[PDB]
């Protein structure tokens, strides 16, 4: 069902290194989305590769691979109705100078190389990207909906 739509979020390299991993899941819980799965890892060349495929064929892509392996990242899966969208929205726009106030990018970020926190554009990327960054077995099973969230 519709309130069980995942989304993939990596808080990179930057975030981490801010200290803003707290911050940033804490804007999430507070929206009433669920933390599936959560770890920190040194992404490896091979799984940054594969994460940034959209991009491959543009000069830029060696250079998101390059910093999102330079350090640790916390990756996240958070589950709830429209979440893909919603964290998308939680974050702002590729401009971190053009997102507004109120969002991740915009309170905390000014440039597009450091852009603190991705998340998946769609669905069908979340699905691929979450099989991508965890194994089914880091998930959880079943999240009961909390009913102060959820008619």
């Amino acid at each position: 069902k519709v309130n069980k739509e995942r989304t993939f979020l990596a808080v990179k390299p930057d975030g981490v290194a801010r200290g803003l991993v707290g911050e940033i899941i804490a804007r999430y819980e507070k929206k009433g989305f669920v933390l599936v799965g959560l770890k920190q890892l040194v992404p490896t060349k091979d799984l940054a590769e594969s994460h940034y495929a959209e991009h491959k064929e543009r000069p830029f892509f060696g250079g998101l691979v390059s910093f999102i392996t330079s350090g640790p990242v916390v990756a996240m899966v958070f589950e709830g109705k429209g979440v893909v969208a919603s964290a998308r929205l939680m974050i702002g726009v590729t401009n971190p100078l053009a997102s507004a106030p109120g969002s991740i990018r915009g309170d905390f970020g000014v440039d597009v190389g450091r852009n603190i926190i991705g998340g998946s554009d769609s669905v069908e990327s979340a699905n691929r990207e979450i099989a991508l960054w965890f194994k089914p077995e880091e998930l959880l099973t079943e999240v009961k909906p909390n009913p102060n969230l959820y008619e």
